[PDB]
């Protein structure tokens, strides 16, 4: 699924949904029609990421993004070689974002 491109489906009940973009290694949004899609369709970026993220995300930059609904999440600091805490803005981030220190450790080593 994570490998599949997004699918809006034939319906017209447009909604914003998340799909994992393996090129950007980021979950992004798309307008889903309400019926007939594929598995690369998530309601939250959390789900999308915990489902589709890979270890290549450990090499990605720590992105706060442009939004201000700040939440403190974990991310891997490649320079220090450790999982650090940062405030994610709520939108347009990438895969190097974990929802627990443990998860960050599990993905990027310890
Ligand atoms: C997936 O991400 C890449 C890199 O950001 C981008 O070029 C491409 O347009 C994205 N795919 C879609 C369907 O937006």
């Amino acid at each position: 699924s994570c490998q599949l491109g997004y699918s809006a489906g034939p319906c017209m009940g447009m909604t914003s949904r998340y799909f994992y973009n393996g090129t950007s290694m980021a979950c992004e949004t798309f307008q889903y029609g309400g019926c007939m899609g594929n598995g690369n369709n998530f309601v939250t970026e959390k789900e999308c990421l915990q489902t589709c993220r890979t270890v290549a995300a450990c090499n990605l930059p720590i992105v706060r993004g442009p939004c201000r609904a700040f939440i403190q999440l974990w991310a891997f600091d490649a320079v220090k070689g450790k999982c650090v805490l940062f405030p994610y803005g709520g939108c347009q981030g990438n895969g190097n974002k974990f929802y627990s220190e443990k998860e960050c450790r599990e993905y990027c080593g310890v």
